């Protein structure tokens, strides 16, 4: 589990979003597994604004935080999940690292702050929703 709180936003997995996230919905892409909520109060997050390939994330399966090199964003197959059929999805970053499927929702950061949240595990990777292109959550 996790979010990201930038702004006035709550981004989360898809598959993870509450019934008060579809009630206060912003956007949401199956195909990224991300959704985005409205919240009342301010969020302590910055989004990354950058094509950095390091970073830090944190896996909640391992109590740590973990640097990695990850993809840029691309389109991937990822087989089966406890939450997902194999399918192909967008936006996504792989990283060789533990991710199981409670770990969604980690951060990922690097030196210009979060890029994404754990999204895929699995056959020793971790995978992660980019964030850094919707460059909306920066405003309004
Ligand atoms: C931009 C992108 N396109 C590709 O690179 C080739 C066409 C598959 C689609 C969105 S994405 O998955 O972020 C990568
Ligand atoms: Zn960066």
């Amino acid at each position: 589990s996790g979010a990201i709180y930038v702004g006035n936003y709550r981004v989360v997995n898809r598959h993870l979003a509450t019934h008060n996230d579809w009630a206060n919905l912003v956007w949401e892409d199956s195909s990224r597994d991300l959704l985005v909520s409205s919240t009342t109060a301010q969020g302590c997050d910055t989004i990354a604004r950058c094509d950095c390939q390091t970073g830090v994330y944190y896996c909640s399966s391992r109590r740590k935080h973990y640097p990695v090199s990850f993809s840029k964003p691309s389109l991937i197959f990822v087989e089966a999940s406890e939450y997902y059929p194999a399918r192909y999805q967008s936006h996504l970053m792989l990283a060789v690292g533990h991710s199981e499927p409670g770990d969604c929702g980690g951060i990922l950061r690097c030196q210009h702050g979060v890029v994404g949240i754990v999204s895929t595990g699995g056959n020793g990777l971790v995978g992660f929703a980019d964030v850094r292109d919707l460059l909306w959550l920066d405003e309004e």
